[PDB]
């Protein structure tokens, strides 16, 4: 589960950081 782990919890973190596109 290298792909499955980084395709759910990791997608949360990145989605948020773009929304702000700042901090």
């Amino acid at each position: 589960p290298l792909v499955e782990d980084m395709q759910r919890q990791w997608a949360g973190l990145v989605e948020k950081v773009q929304a702000a596109v700042g901090t």
